[PDB]
């Protein structure tokens, strides 16, 4: 039998709104997300005495293959699936700090490169998911040839970048075809990364939920779940924890943040429960927290450390930064203008997303005043910036947080 184990890697699937992420997702795993920001899971492995790429299977059967015998088990993956639209690129950054490697998604029946299909490629690039492989979509709606044509604009665009190398493989999501090339090429290109376990735990968070049905009784009223990835380190049942930057708290219309207390009371991915959480997969923390402070992702943005780590929470930050030529995301042609003192930037760090105002500006540094708390784990901190140009927040650049 194969053995029921967390997810060891995510996978990010990125691309222009409608270019089929999420159907793509669906294809792999078999599963339809509905939410912004989607999650899904599937065991890989590998029918052995059957030729490639057919012998990769998400289940385990080689009957497809004419055999009887058990497929080798690889590894359990899953998938972080971004949404395309411009005004939603928050949630793609968000998602990006999540991501082990990633899919980006082309349509085939639609002009490359499309805004998105750009910035979600430059961001991934920035972030350091660098493990990509491009997948052209929608295959089935266009000749063997217009999708060739295609082919050779995406050489011509990764050519002189760090993708230059990056595969490019043609399926139908929809329609399911050739997928089995595609389960290879994640095999093959997509490597679940070493992981230093003795590094102090890190969650990043971006969902929080009330699990309790209407008309259940305090008496039996489940505590608040949080739901995240980690991203180094473990975490395990009862360990003592905080939330960070923590609770929202108003003083006579004051507002400050307290850091958040309490108890690991279970571990689930998926659908299964698990008694220690590590990186890869979307993990879910039981707590003996008040539902009331998790509801409807109430923490998105938080971190989750254990309890007597030590986390700067910071007002203010300096960020070296440097910024794009362009605004890749923009529909018609922008240089990107300097950063300008005053100004109000939206900063992307980890999981958070925050305004800040700019305080002062040199060629390699800026300093923010942020509208609200950011928790930073590390010293070297990636933080993506973006600017509202013409009513909608555009990635303009990023920086490392400095310490
Ligand atoms: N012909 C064809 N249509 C496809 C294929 N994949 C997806 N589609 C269609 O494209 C549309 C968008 O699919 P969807 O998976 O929601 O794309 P998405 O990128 O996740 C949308 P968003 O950017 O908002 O997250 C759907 O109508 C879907 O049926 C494909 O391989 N072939
Ligand atoms: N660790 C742990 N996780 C739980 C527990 N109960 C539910 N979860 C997790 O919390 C999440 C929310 O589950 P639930 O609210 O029951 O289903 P749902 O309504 O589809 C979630 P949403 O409200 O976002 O649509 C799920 O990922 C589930 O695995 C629990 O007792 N312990
Ligand atoms: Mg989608
Ligand atoms: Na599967
Ligand atoms: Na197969
Ligand atoms: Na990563
Ligand atoms: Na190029
Ligand atoms: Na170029
Ligand atoms: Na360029
Ligand atoms: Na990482
Ligand atoms: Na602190
Ligand atoms: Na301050």
């Amino acid at each position: 039998a194969w053995p029921k184990v967390q997810p060891e890697v995510n996978i990010g699937v990125v691309g222009h709104v409608d270019h089929g992420k999420t159907t793509l997702v669906q294809a792999i795993t078999g599963i339809w997300t509905s939410k912004k920001l989607g999650y899904a899971e599937t065991n890989i492995g590998v029918c052995e005495s059957c030729k490639k790429p057919e012998a990769y299977v998400t289940e385990p059967s080689c009957k497809s293959c004419g055999s009887d015998d058990e497929p080798k088990f690889l590894r359990r993956i899953s998938f972080i699936d971004a949404p395309g639209h411009e005004v939603l690129m928050a949630t793609m950054l968000s998602g990006a700090a999540l991501m082990d490697g990633a899919i980006l998604v082309v349509a085939a029946n639609e002009p490359f490169p499309q805004p998105q299909t750009r910035e979600h490629f430059v961001a991934l690039g920035i972030i350091g998911v660098k493990n990509l492989i491009i997948v052209q979509n929608k295959v089935d709606v266009v000749s063997k040839e217009e999708a060739l044509s295609q082919y050779r604009q995406i050489k011509q665009f990764t050519k002189g970048t760090w993708a230059e190398n990056v595969p490019i493989i043609p399926v139908s999501a929809l329609h399911k075809i050739n997928i089995d090339s595609l389960i290879e090429g994640i095999e093959e290109y997509i490597k679940t990364p070493y992981r230093d376990l003795s590094q102090k735990p890190v969650m990043l968070v971006i969902r929080s939920f009330d699990v309790n049905k209407p008309g259940t009784q305090f008496n039996e009223l489940k505590g608040g779940v949080i739901g995240g990835s980690i991203i180094q380190g473990l975490f395990k049942v009862d360990q003592e924890i905080k939330v960070l930057p923590g609770l929202r708290v108003e003083k006579q219309g004051k507002v400050s943040y307290e850091p958040i207390f309490t108890k690991i009371s279970s571990i689930r991915f998926g659908d299964e429960e698990f008694k220690e959480a590590k990186p890869g997969g979307l993990v879910a923390i039981g707590t003996y927290l008040d539902p009331s402070l998790t509801k409807a992702d109430n923490l998105l943005g938080s971190i989750i450390t254990l309890a007597d780590a030590e986390v700067p929470v910071l007002w203010n930050i300096r960020i070296k930064y440097n910024l794009l030529e362009r605004v890749v995301g923009a529909k018609e042609m922008l240089k990107v203008d300097p950063i300008r003192a005053k100004e109000t930037l939206m900063l992307s760090v980890g999981s958070s997303t925050t305004l800040g105002i700019v305080t002062s500006v040199k060629k390699d540094e800026i300093e923010v005043e942020l509208r609200r708390p950011v928790a930073v784990w590390s010293n070297n901190i990636r933080t993506v910036i973006s600017r509202q140009i013409a009513g909608r927040w555009r990635m303009i650049g990023w920086g490392l947080v400095e310490i």
